[PDB]
């Protein structure tokens, strides 16, 4: 029988990307998502149509909050609900936008882009591990973290954590058989709106191509982290970003 | 006039050391504190009979909360109310403590540990920078690359303070504010004191608080000038040890 | 026509493991060795009596000397001898052994440690960009940052075979050829270690208290070769099982 | 007695600030230089001018050979034969030249740019410790290895072999109580090179838009080998206005 996933963010660009492949490797998922209900509903429905109930939709605001922790372990419990088990969380979902030092309150920007970047990765992995063979967490990171976009403080700050928790956890939930993984894509799918000159910008800083990753290309890296030629990796961070971190100032 | 320095969790220990060299410097401090009211108080008195009015204490919770922001402003507030300046931040304040991946809620875990290592800092940047040899410390840690056991929001946070430390030093460096960090090792029952001591390379001893001040003293100096978005490690060679 | 590949120290262990894999996956393989010449006859027989004409050996010395850059042309003059082609290369021949700060000259040391394990690797790079799914894959050590005591021109060659990982793929890049690393923790312990020492390393490792098989070792290589990773160079995974992680 | 300490290529520029700003510190400096003899002669008659016998000049090719462990072991004996002791190692000697992947040979390139950024200071080490208050080595590395120069594939291979050094030392010599710490400058002295290439490297940085002076790269050395650092071993501290946090 099928092994089920959790992809958060996965109604659109790299999550769905996600969905799809671990769905075409065979797995059952759950497409978590926030604000894209139709692209969502619409995702399961293709989905499921080509393999009957193997899809299912799940919404959560992953902002930091009160009420955070009981909506990280029902994002859980709608995979064991749907199919009776889980194997994989692909921490996808992400908050993006800058934070200035010098409409939302800063209290608001913390709990969005700390909350969704690093503490739902943190709180999903807790009922992840709490509520359990091949199973693993892939977290998508930042090829860029160190070398941060100017005025993306809070951003960075949460990538920065998601790093620390792949390593944390990959260490503490090794004697539990759960292996702990990133993939830190640089410049991928950029906003359809961006106008392509500014695309072109960042396009022209890549290495390799001269162009940014494709979704599919993101969830190549995380497919080969879940997978059995991956059974030793753990505490690991692949970095899809063409050779982009590599280029200095 | 004395440059001003604000200083998070300084009643003790490492903190208390760092107010203190930097006091014995020249500068005029804020003791920030939490809970230890009566040491903080105490330091004040110390420091105010060797020179007057140089220093203050201000107390304040750095947990995260919808107040924090303002709690933040206000800790920068009360160094411009004392001194009519404020020239460097040292980012000390920590909680640790374990928190399990399988009366304590997680609500309270993370707005602790999250709170005091990444978010007060951030926002204590935000109200210093705003305010504006300006410089802003924060105390890392050596061991972040290969954490303690259990401890994933403690290490998630001391991981966002790099983060922090990198994109303000990059950002705050057009208005002359350089952006460091110090990151401890071992520092401050005895067969548990001696095991951490013993797999320290040099000396095979913690560091005792004041050399840990030594590298915040160096930083804040006009002999790193040109010193930003650098963690200085202090570890006697701790993260160099394999498994 | 199939793809060809260089694998150097491919007689035994970690190198015959890649070896094996790639020509599994279809590739035409050059087994390079130094000293082992029964082991890599022995692979190159094995490999062309499952496929004709997809497997040859290729003897050569990788300790630094003047003439280290003429052998290294000549491992890749060597691939395109017999396979008309050279897409994959994999810098995998290592010495190892400890260089204490307070039998072997220094400069001997220096020679075969940062010979073998940076300059070489340096040198059939170059060999490799000059004479052309093109990648080239670098074996690192993910306990580059914690090392071994007394193994300072083991780390040091170590060092930099991951400045030069980063330092081709940024060149290399505009050329189509990608450079990644593989980095393992404990993977096959040395022959001469006695059961009890292998013991006290496997207890290490924080996934399974076990070292990894050569096999999981190629199984990195194999994705970074592969068009699962068209988009990734210059990244060194690590293949350690958590052991980098592990405070002492 | 007065402490005693060895700067490589300490002649001009970075190591002559490091010379200049040890010595008024009140320590006593061998100078070591390669070419540079009318520049280190100037140097130590300056300093003995301040202070009578205090500053010995020592000629040396850093370039790796045969000859190499026995020229590292004269430089640290020079520092001893004219003071009786040598307290500090200052390893900033340095060849810094493209090297492209794709008249010197490039066996000589290996030679003069893995051997003065790497190998010397190993054997340098080696000798240093041997031969054995407050001991340290402080190693000149770079800001920029992990976001390297065009083409520059052989420097950046021995800089992260130097931190490999730095590192595997700092473990190795802790005992012994040798600290072993670096100073990674980003943007410092140019280069002489074209001022419209120059104003391009300077507007990059964060901090003021200007590269280090040799002295402000002076000052994080002096900071190392201080008393101020007697915990301090295995560092590596940037000193790059933040140029190293700049993204592409
Ligand atoms: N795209 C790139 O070039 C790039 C570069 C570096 C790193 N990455 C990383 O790769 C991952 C995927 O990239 P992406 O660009 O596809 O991501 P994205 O579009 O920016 O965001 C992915 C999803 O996150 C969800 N999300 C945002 N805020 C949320 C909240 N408060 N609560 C719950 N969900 C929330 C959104 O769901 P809804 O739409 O349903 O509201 C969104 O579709 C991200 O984690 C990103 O950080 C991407
Ligand atoms: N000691 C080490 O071996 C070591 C190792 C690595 C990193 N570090 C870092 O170096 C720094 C200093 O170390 P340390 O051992 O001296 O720290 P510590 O004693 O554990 O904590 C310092 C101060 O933090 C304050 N604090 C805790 N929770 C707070 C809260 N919620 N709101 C406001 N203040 C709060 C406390 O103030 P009150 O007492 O007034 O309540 C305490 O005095 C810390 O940032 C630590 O993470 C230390
Ligand atoms: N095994 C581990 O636990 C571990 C850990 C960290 C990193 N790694 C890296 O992973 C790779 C594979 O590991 P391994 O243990 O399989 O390697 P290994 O057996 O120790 O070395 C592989 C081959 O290197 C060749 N070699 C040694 N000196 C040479 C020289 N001077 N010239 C030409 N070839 C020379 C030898 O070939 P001949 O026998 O034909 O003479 C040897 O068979 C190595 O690069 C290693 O550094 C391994
Ligand atoms: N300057 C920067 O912007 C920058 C940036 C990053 C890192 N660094 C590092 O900081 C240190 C100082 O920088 P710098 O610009 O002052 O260096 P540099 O001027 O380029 O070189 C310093 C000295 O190295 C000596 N040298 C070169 N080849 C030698 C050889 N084969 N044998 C013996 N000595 C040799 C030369 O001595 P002679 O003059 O006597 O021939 C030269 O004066 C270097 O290690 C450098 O890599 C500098
Ligand atoms: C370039 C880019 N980067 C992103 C990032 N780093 N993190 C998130 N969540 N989303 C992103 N989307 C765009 C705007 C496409
Ligand atoms: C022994 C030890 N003590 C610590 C402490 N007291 N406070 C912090 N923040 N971090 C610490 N890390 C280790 C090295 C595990
Ligand atoms: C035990 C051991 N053996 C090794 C080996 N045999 N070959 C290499 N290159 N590196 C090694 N390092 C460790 C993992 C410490
Ligand atoms: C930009 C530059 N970098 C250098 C470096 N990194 N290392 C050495 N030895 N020399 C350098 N010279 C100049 C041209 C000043």
């Amino acid at each position: 029988e099928a092994p089920a996933a959790v992809v958060t963010g996965a109604a659109k660009r790299i999550g769905r990307a996600i969905a799809v492949k671990l769905h075409q490797t065979g797995y059952r998922v759950v497409i978590h998502y926030h604000n894209s209900a139709e692209a969502a509903v619409s995702l399961a429905d293709e989905l499921n149509k080509e393999r009957s109930n193997t899809a299912v939709v799940c919404q959560a605001d992953l902002t930091n909050s009160n009420v955070l922790p009981a909506s990280c372990e029902e994002i859980i419990n709608s995979c064991f609900r749907a199919f009776g088990r889980c194997d994989v969380l692909v921490n996808n979902a992400s908050a993006f936008y800058p934070t200035p030092l010098v409409g939302k309150t800063v209290e608001t920007q913390v709990a969005e882009l700390i909350g969704t970047n690093a503490i739902a990765p943190f709180l999903l992995t807790m009922s992840f591990a709490q509520r359990q063979s091949n199973l693993s967490i892939v977290n998508l990171c930042d090829a860029m973290v160190d070398q941060p976009c100017m005025a993306f403080s809070l951003y960075n700050m949460g990538k920065h954590a998601l790093v620390g928790l792949t390593q944390s956890a990959a260490l503490e939930l090794a004697p539990y058989g759960i292996r702990v993984n990133g993939v830190a894509p640089g410049v991928s799918l950029l906003p359809v709106a961006m106008g392509e000159e500014e695309k072109d910008k960042w396009r022209r800083k890549v290495p390799l191509g001269r162009r940014e990753a494709s979704a599919e290309q993101i969830a190549d890296a995380v497919i080969f982290l879940v997978s059995g030629s991956a059974q030793y990796i753990t505490g690991s961070i692949i970095k899809v970003d063409g050779g982009l971190s590599l280029v200095h100032a």
